[PDB]
């Protein structure tokens, strides 16, 4: 189901106890548990620019092929877990199979980034395929169509999907999206399923009866 853990990271700086942003912080996580129930996707500012009176900045996006109460109940356990591993960091992140979370004092929302956050190829390589690999292919370059939202995408036994964050403009995310399958192309050159995680959207594809 859409709750395994799939990655996480916090800023190396940190917060102190009883400042203005650990509440600024709380109330920003109070508020993704509010904002859950009737969207899956929803952008905060909490706060004034700054250091421990800092504003916070924060996002978070689940599944859009998922319920209401799947998307909160992700999203519950997300504020609990990113609590967990990043105690008292000024920026953190995390992504379950359903959910991403994400704050930081920087204001980043809106702005396109492609850098790589998590990557992971498949142990087993596809060889003397070459069908395959044309799938895949066909599979990837539907998947970068995307302008909003998300794609499932299906040749053969080839399946993908691909995600954009939805603070993202079409143009951006179509511009994330063809980030992330060069990634998947030029570290996973082989694999039969792979994974690639930007900051700003993320694909996906495997191998369905490989
Ligand atoms: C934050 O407060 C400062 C004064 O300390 C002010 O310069 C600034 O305009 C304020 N910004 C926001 C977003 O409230």
């Amino acid at each position: 189901e859409s709750h395994i853990f799939i990655y996480g990271g916090c800023s190396p700086e940190k917060y102190t106890p009883n400042t203005p942003f650990e509440s600024n912080r709380d109330t920003f996580l109070s508020s993704v548990v509010t904002s859950s129930s009737d969207a899956s996707f929803n952008s905060f500012a909490v706060g004034n620019d700054s250091s421990s009176s800092s504003a916070v900045f924060g996002l978070y996006q689940c599944r859009d092929d998922l319920r209401s109460s799947d998307c909160s109940k992700c999203i519950q356990t997300s504020v609990d877990q990113i609590t967990l591993i990043c105690p008292y960091s000024y920026g953190a992140s995390l992504q379950l199979e359903g959910c991403f979370l994400r704050y930081e004092t920087n204001d980043f929302l809106g702005k396109p980034d492609t850098s790589l956050r998590y990557k992971k190829c498949s142990s087993k390589s596809v060889e003397n395929d070459y069908d395959f690999f044309k799938r895949r292919d066909d599979v990837l370059s539907d998947l970068e169509s995307t302008q909003l939202g998300y794609k499932v995408s299906r040749s053969g036994l080839v399946e993908g999907y691909a995600q954009c964050v939805g603070d993202l403009s079409p143009s951006d995310c179509t511009a994330c999206l063809a980030e992330s399958v060069g990634k998947l192309k030029n570290l996973c050159g082989s694999a039969v399923a792979a994974e690639v995680y930007l900051a700003q959207c993320y694909a996906r594809y495997w191998g369905s009866g490989y």
